[PDB]
């Protein structure tokens, strides 16, 4: 099946009211998150070691607020997966993104973040520059990692361990007009590569977590 996501799946996020995007979302953007989280799951399986389950984000069930964006998430859980460090596929109606992933809800972020800055020259070294990090899953903007200061990743993770409400997500961004211009096996992999990549990120956690 079909899981690039085409312009009509952007555009379900401009849809207005709860209701009248949830239907549409249900739609268009869900059956493939659905999609990509049956194909993506044996991947992440074999890449990291560790059983990896895919979960479809919830909305109407979770906030009364019409979601921007989308996405599937997958962890070493059956259950859930915003208490472990995750990986996500997801959009918002500009662009695609692909997350390793550790937000407010994970009980051991500060142990996550002592041993990302004891790891930074590893981590600076195998982060493309063309990735991005983000400190809040909720908010679309990112940081690039080309414009990223020693001092700012290293302040990032700090913060991960100091404010219970900073995160870390490291991963790329597939620019709507991309992701339109593409054909379906070059967008499985673009995300393949890019969970490739992040991968490490994933162990180190490994460790840490037991």
């Amino acid at each position: 099946t079909q899981m690039r996501f085409t312009e009509e799946d952007f555009n379900t996020f401009t849809i207005e009211g709860l209701d009248a995007r949830m239907e549409v979302l249900k739609e268009t953007v869900r059956p493939k998150l659905t999609a990509l989280g049956e194909h993506f799951a044996p991947t992440l399986s074999a890449l990291t070691g560790d059983e990896m389950f895919p979960h479809v984000a919830k909305h109407a069930r979770r906030s009364v607020n019409p979601p921007a964006d989308s996405w599937v998430a997958f962890a070493n859980s059956k259950r859930g997966y915003k208490k472990l460090p995750h990986f996500q596929i997801g959009l918002w109606e500009s662009h695609v993104f692909v997350w390793f992933a550790i937000i407010y809800e994970s009980p051991i972020k500060e142990e996550y973040g002592k041993l990302l800055e004891v790891n930074q020259e590893t981590i600076t070294k195998n982060i493309p520059d063309s990735f991005v990090w983000s400190a809040d899953h909720t908010k679309p903007g990112v940081h690039k990692q080309s414009e990223m200061d020693k001092e700012q990743l290293k302040t990032l993770f700090e913060r991960l361990q100091t404010v219970k409400k900073a995160e870390l997500l490291c991963g790329i961004q597939l620019q709507k007009e991309e992701v339109l211009n593409m054909n379906n096996q070059e967008f499985l992999q673009r995300i393949d590569d890019a969970f490739k990549q992040l991968a490490f990120l994933y162990r180190l956690t490994q460790k840490v977590t037991q």
